[PDB]
């Protein structure tokens, strides 16, 4: 208990979360490099997009200058949710923003696609979840990549970010990313801050990375 209640979220926020985890498209590219910055806690990827009608460039925000230095210049893979609202730094009017979602490319490939085990409870009762639901090709994966996939299943299966009206029964929820080599990382499914992207997605800014090898996800849902 002590997770945020769905009712504590204001108007637009709920809709924007559903926009984020169900409707919007995600960025996903392999082998990209750049030493281009805007602000010292950022890395600017010019020409990131090449078939997207609106956007051209991509500005990734990080926690600090230190973290930037780690990927700056290196060959990286990108996987995350981006937005255009209140976003600038690159090609004027054609830049998209994104928090984290960057891992080092070289030596992070897995011979085979890893399917991440999901244990799910609804008011205590266990519910079986298909294994192809969440998967990755990285030894080291950002929590964001796994998180985006898991919440999409939660939307489809449980109408998670829908209004009570449109069959949204879950009122409180918690997602846990468990690993043995380290302490777990868990998110209050209803704890995002703010109403729009730029603020809601700020949770992936730490660019948290966990090892996919022998790891699973725990989800707890409550209709009250
Ligand atoms: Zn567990």
């Amino acid at each position: 208990k002590d997770l945020r209640k769905k009712s504590e979220l204001q108007g637009t926020a709920l809709g924007n979360l559903k926009q984020i985890y169900y409707y919007n498209e995600k960025a996903k590219t392999e082998n990209k490099e750049s030493h281009d910055q805007f602000l010292q806690h950022t890395i600017l990827f010019k020409g990131f997009f090449t078939d997207h009608s609106w956007y051209n460039d991509l500005l990734v925000d990080f926690d600090s200058k230190d973290i930037v230095d780690k990927y700056k210049g290196k060959k990286v893979d990108l996987y995350g949710a981006y937005y255009g609202y209140q976003c600038a730094g690159g090609t004027p009017n054609k830049t998209a923003c994104m928090y984290g979602g960057v891992t080092l490319h070289d030596n992070n490939r897995l011979t085979e696609e890893k399917k991440v085990p999901i244990n799910l409870w609804l008011d205590g009762k266990q519910n079986t979840v298909p294994l192809e639901t969440v998967k990755t090709n990285k030894k080291n994966v950002t929590v964001q990549e796994l998180d985006l996939q898991a919440r999409r299943y939660l939307q489809e299966k449980y109408n998670l970010y829908n209004s009570d009206v449109f069959d949204g029964k879950v009122q409180r929820g918690l997602i846990v990313f468990a690993t043995s080599t380290e302490p777990s990382v868990n998110y209050d499914l209803f704890g995002a801050q703010g109403q729009y992207s730029n603020t809601l997605l700020r949770i992936y800014r730490d660019n948290k990375t966990i090892n996919s090898e022998n790891m699973h996800i725990d989800i707890y849902l409550y209709t009250s």
